[PDB]
């Protein structure tokens, strides 16, 4: 998260972070067995760590359980990033708490103008590197998708949106991927993509949840 603020430990109870002997990817725990995060996270051996605030140190809030599954969206392009979207199973339930705790779905598809918060582990700088261990927040509001498209002509699908800044500073980064976009109270995207990081007229673009409500639902429902 490049421009963001720390958001203080365990405020985002749903965010998860993904660790195959370091921190890959985020997440969204939206039940005690299943994480949300994006496909191009996908790899074998992972760790899902619920309750994290700094992810180097063990502060006694954390839950460590492995992945039993993942399972990447059958229409997933990693060309285009086109659903940009994949389920983690853990192999154990988590155990609900106030600092883990899950993320509600959304129902309908969020609104031009809605303000949502981005969160991550990710790089805080649009140039060079640097990576914070406590967990970095973010407001954004969702842009237009005729601004949006404006940014990225010939790249904007219809189950992807911008949200940021046009003004560039702010926005999520390497690192953050596969994180929440809350809006309402939801989980309305996931950290996809963007031309580099805060940087003038590229904002964010996410993945659409709300798009995939279905999908989700039905998979829980057989795996
Ligand atoms: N929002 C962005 N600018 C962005 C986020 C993650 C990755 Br990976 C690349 C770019
Ligand atoms: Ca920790």
């Amino acid at each position: 998260i490049v421009g963001g603020y720390t958001c203080g430990a365990n405020t985002v109870p749903y965010q998860v972070s993904l660790n195959s002997g370091y921190h890959f990817c985020g997440g969204s725990l939206i039940n005690s067995q299943w994480v949300v995060s994006a496909a191009h996270c996908y790899k074998s051996g992972i760790q899902v760590r619920l309750g994290e605030d700094n992810i180097n140190v063990v502060e006694g809030n954390e839950q460590f359980i492995s992945a039993s599954k993942s399972i990447v969206h059958p229409s997933y392009n990693s060309n285009t990033l086109n659903n940009d979207i994949m389920l983690i199973k853990l192999k154990s339930a988590a155990s609900l708490n106030s600092r883990v705790a899950s993320i509600s779905l959304p129902t309908s598809c969020a609104s031009a103008g809605t303000q949502c918060l981005i969160s991550g582990w990710g790089n805080t700088k649009s140039s060079g590197t640097s990576y914070p261990d406590v967990l970095k927040c973010l407001k954004a509001p969702i842009l237009s998708d005729s601004s949006c498209k404006s940014a990225y002509p010939g790249q904007i699908t219809s189950n992807m949106f911008c949200a940021g800044y046009l003004e560039g500073g702010k926005d999520s980064c390497q690192g953050d991927s596969g994180g929440p976009v809350v809006c309402s109270g939801k989980l309305q995207g996931i950290v996809s993509w963007g031309s580099g990081c805060a940087q003038k007229n590229k904002p964010g673009v996410y993945t659409k949840v709300c798009n995939y409500v279905s999908w989700i639902k039905q998979t829980i429902a057989s795996n």
